[PDB]
C-alpha cells in the first residue's frame, strides 16, 4: 500500500551533514576526492579495491539523486571505508581513518532521519 519514493530526506542528511561532515574531517582527504592509484603508488588497487569509491563520486550520486534511498549513499560510505580496509590492512592509517570516519558518518546516520 506505497508507492517507493527516493527517500530524499535521509539522502539529504546522508548529504547535507553526512556528506558535509565526512568531507570536512580531517580523514575526509583521499575519499574527498577519488585516489589516484598511480599517486598514492597503489599498483594493486583498482586490482584489489572492489570499487574504489570517494565522498566525491557518493556526494555526486546524493546531489544527483542517483541514490533510491539513503542506505544506498550509506553502503557507499560503507564501499568507500570498507575498499580502505579492502586495500589497507585494518590498522592502516587510512583505514583508522575510514574508521574515525565510520564512527563519524555512522555518527550521523545513528541519528539518520525518517520520512514524513
Ligand atoms: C587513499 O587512501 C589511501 C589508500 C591506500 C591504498 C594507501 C594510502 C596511503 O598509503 C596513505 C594515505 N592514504 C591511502
Amino acid at each position: 500500500p506505497n508507492k517507493p519514493k527516493r527517500q530524499t530526506n535521509q539522502l539529504q542528511y546522508l548529504l547535507r551533514v553526512v556528506l558535509k561532515t565526512l568531507w570536512k574531517h580531517q580523514f575526509a582527504w583521499p575519499f574527498q576526492q577519488p585516489v589516484d592509484a598511480v599517486k598514492l603508488n597503489l599498483p594493486d588497487y583498482y586490482k584489489i579495491i572492489k570499487t574504489p569509491m570517494d565522498m566525491g563520486t557518493i556526494k555526486k550520486r546524493l546531489e544527483n539523486n542517483y541514490y533510491w534511498n539513503a542506505q544506498e549513499c550509506i553502503q557507499d560510505f560503507n564501499t568507500m571505508f570498507t575498499n580502505c580496509y579492502i586495500y589497507n590492512k585494518p590498522g592502516d592509517d587510512i583505514v583508522l581513518m575510514a574508521e574515525a570516519l565510520e564512527k563519524l558518518f555512522l555518527q550521523k546516520i545513528n541519528e539518520l532521519p525518517t520520512e514524513e
